[PDB]
């Protein structure tokens, strides 16, 4: 059973301007918050320059002059499924994010799906070799678990003795095992992730993930991510580049 | 002129549950996001127990059990004014917040306000010594500025000439000079900030700040901040403990 | 082929007291640096108190009064082998360390070792089920790799060709696969790691790593890591608590 | 009275190669640790490439391909004196350092020194204005301190009484007041600080600090800091620029 990548946006920033500040803007939520924060450094609430007189204009300028720390005020959360364990192992190396991830120490592996590496996707023979190997691993897991459950029956706590058995049984589960994860980060963190992972140096799985995150981030905060350009490589995979990263 | 502490909540989490996840809860925003993230770890979406089906009950349990990392998903931002420079010098030592602060390099301080230390708030004579000293500093600052702008006549760029002068002139501005700051943190970082700063060991200025943030945070997310109990000290200042 | 846990201490803080500061202590390296930094807050260079007039006494005082940020100045690095991929996936959730880890994308995984879960180390039957499962996975790996290199045959860069094949082939490699990692952290990060992972709540594999790290750290900085008491549980695994 | 900038290197990395790894290098300390960490990723313990078979060649390569995360393993600590309170307020915005700083709540300041802004150092008239204002501020501080100690007489704990008094009295102390601070960071953090602070956009005081840190860092680890070129500006201050990050 194979699992496709799904990225669901589950949280963003709600903004409410302070009533006493003599400033309004062209925008809502995160992008308005970022402008407000930038202007707070200068206490410059008026709008002399027509170019930076819209929210998008202001943000593009903030970006251009390298005031990136202002972007940290707004955050976005995704719920991600159809991502492999090897992919999450790379993702969580990014330390300016917060994560909550499906636990193999706790969750049943009996119905677990696998994620096909993008370089194999179009090849039914390779996919077959993968899913068969995954079926073999799952049978092994159930084998180990049954025996381990009996070994750790001594222990009164239901939650402990279930962890002890599954945590050892998990040893046979492959890299391609599906996982699920809530990832939260601010705009500055999201931008770094995209610059690092939406590139030809990156594994094609996390690259695909980064591109999908960028597309969804651009939908909620266009002005913040507009400097990123998506291009398609010879193999048809997608990369994103920005002059500011 | 003096400036009182003002704390204004300007941003918080907006949550939309994923349509295809078979789960609901009796909350929205940050508290609902926290519960979703917690349950994602176990895929424990079904809620058969109607006596543990509440968001508040789940959030309390998350913290009884000590899974504090789940709290990081939700954030709140404040715009804080009427805070002194010595106070922000303490505040910014907290490395899990994001900040945007009023710049003395960029902002003229000829009209700047003073923040009165809570310890001298009820002594008019002491406040007078402070405001007189502030006025003298501001005069010195204006004297230095004019003399620096001339010393920097060599600079053809008028914006840069004014920044070079201002950043040097700022040297005489006192600790009690008002500043203004946007502070953003997730629930975990706010909790830690409150624990450290709303305590008898902390300076009264930042303690006042922490108690006020707490009061607003507790209204926004009761279950997350309910464990903190405010206590009034012998001297009338407030502390908070969990 | 199985791999035992090995933790090797490969780096630590070298301290040189600045000459024109009227202060000395009965210690070296990391512990000495921590006292220097704590004393710099107070400029308390002379030692009026005979109790904290020793380095060990000064550090125990720092801890009791809760001044844990001073511990961040000193650091230690380990090279860890005989750790599984599922163990590293847990370890790297600690965001206040720095890591350099063996790459499956970059390193040919021919003759990879497997780490046996401590829970089945005494069970020869369970070990065998594991090791032949691992053997089957490596066989599948070689089969995919060969087909993948054939598939990407067009790709002109041969290095990039092997990498594209290897990153996809790695898909069948089990959690138990051995990995190797350099981990660097300051004393405060190390203490937090030990507290969270040398506990009954934690997986037994990371718990074992945390205990061994603790033993080596306590040998390097006794005063910093002394409060941790190691006790053997019912099943004969160790936990450490302070 | 006035305090000159002083930067003292007080800690760095001690390295010992694990005996059972088949690798040696010609370097010691931080730079050797960085090579070890980089080789661990590839388990490339042998040395086939005369271009990367030395520590300097290896680090040259690490720097060119930009895997700066391996630089995080080595650290350096300085004790910095003759820095102003406005300079530390900028410095501590860098969140990947660790700090221990002289406390005004805790340490008496009746006799504290003043730091002259670089843009003012050459001018006797401006220096006099500054020192005169500092003398006035210290007199006010003393005046406030005594009255506050008297106002807080109903605190039986004299230590607390002096602190309660001092923390309020410090209200009048100017930005130019000298402070002292231990700063610890890894190589990657120091590179970022230098890049951000030893620049034309930065305040002259912190730029002077960054340059001195850079000078000491590049003497200790020349391969790590070689890309930073020191340039004298027209006003006689120095900046540092690099093609890298
Ligand atoms: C193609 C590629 C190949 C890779 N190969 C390997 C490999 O072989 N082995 C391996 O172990 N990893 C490898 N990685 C992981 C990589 O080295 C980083 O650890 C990971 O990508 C996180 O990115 P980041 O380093 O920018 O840190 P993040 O955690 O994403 O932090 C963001 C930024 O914050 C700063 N920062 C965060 N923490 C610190 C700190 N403690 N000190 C100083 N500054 C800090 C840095 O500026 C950093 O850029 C690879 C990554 C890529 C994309
Ligand atoms: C027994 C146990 C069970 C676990 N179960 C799960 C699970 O089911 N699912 C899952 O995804 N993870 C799980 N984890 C991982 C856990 O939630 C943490 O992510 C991990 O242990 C890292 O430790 P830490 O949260 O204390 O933070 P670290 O990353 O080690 O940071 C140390 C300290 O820095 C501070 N800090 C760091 N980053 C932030 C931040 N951005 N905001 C505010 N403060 C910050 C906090 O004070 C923190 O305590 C589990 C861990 C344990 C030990
Ligand atoms: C010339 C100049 C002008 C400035 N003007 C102002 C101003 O007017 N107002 C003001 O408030 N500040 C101002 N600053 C401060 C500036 O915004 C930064 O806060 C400070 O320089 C720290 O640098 P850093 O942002 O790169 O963060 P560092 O703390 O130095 O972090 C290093 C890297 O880690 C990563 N990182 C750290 N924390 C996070 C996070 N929480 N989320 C995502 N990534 C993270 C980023 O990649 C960052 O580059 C100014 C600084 C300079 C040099
Ligand atoms: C009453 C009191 C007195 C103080 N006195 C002094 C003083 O005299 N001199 C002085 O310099 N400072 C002093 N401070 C500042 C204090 O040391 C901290 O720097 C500040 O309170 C920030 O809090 P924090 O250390 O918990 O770190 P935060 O930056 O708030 O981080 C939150 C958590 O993240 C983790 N974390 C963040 N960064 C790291 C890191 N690099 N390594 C490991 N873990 C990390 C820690 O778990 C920490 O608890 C004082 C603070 C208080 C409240
Ligand atoms: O592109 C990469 N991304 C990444 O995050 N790593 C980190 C993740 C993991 O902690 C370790 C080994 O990763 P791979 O097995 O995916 O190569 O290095 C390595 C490479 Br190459
Ligand atoms: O209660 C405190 N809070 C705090 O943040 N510091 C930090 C802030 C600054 O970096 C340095 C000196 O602070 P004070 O001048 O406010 O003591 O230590 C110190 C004390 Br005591
Ligand atoms: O004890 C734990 N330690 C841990 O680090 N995690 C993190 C690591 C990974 O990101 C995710 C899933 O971990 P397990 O598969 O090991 O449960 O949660 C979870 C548990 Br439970
Ligand atoms: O060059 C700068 N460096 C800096 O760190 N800040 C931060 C420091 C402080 O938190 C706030 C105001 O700093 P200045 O008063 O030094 O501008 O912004 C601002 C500027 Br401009």
């Amino acid at each position: 059973e194979t699992a496709p990548l799904r990225v669901q946006l589950i949280a963003k920033t709600d903004f409410l301007a302070p009533p006493d500040v003599p400033w309004t803007t062209d925008a809502d939520g995160g992008p308005a918050l970022v402008e407000f924060a930038g202007r707070a450094c200068y206490q410059s609430w008026s709008k002399p320059n027509p170019k930076t007189a819209t929210n998008a204009g202001y943000l593009r300028h903030i970006m251009d002059v390298g005031h990136f720390s202002v972007l940290e005020h707004a955050s976005v959360s995704f719920y991600i499924t159809g991502i492999s364990r090897s992919c999450t192992h790379e993702l969580i190396r990014h330390r300016h994010f917060s994560y909550s991830q499906l636990s193999q120490r706790y969750v049943p592996e009996k119905d677990s799906r696998v994620v096909v590496p993008p370089g194999m996707e179009d090849d039914a023979d390779l996919r077959h070799i993968l899913t068969e190997a995954a079926d073999a691993a799952r049978a092994t897991y159930s084998e180990l678990l049954a025996k381990l459950e009996a070994k750790f029956a001594d222990q009164p706590n239901a939650i402990l003795r279930r962890k002890q058995a599954r945590q050892a049984a998990r040893a046979v589960m492959p890299n391609a095992t599906e996982t699920r994860i809530v990832v939260t980060g601010n705009y500055r963190a999201w931008r770094h992730f995209i610059a690092m992972r939406a590139s030809e140096h990156a594994d094609v799985e996390i690259r695909r993930l980064a591109i999908e995150c960028l597309r969804q981030l651009a939908a909620v905060a266009p002005a913040v991510f507009a400097d990123f350009e998506v291009t398609t490589l010879a193999d048809g995979t997608e990369v994103a580049t920005s002059p500011l990263a």
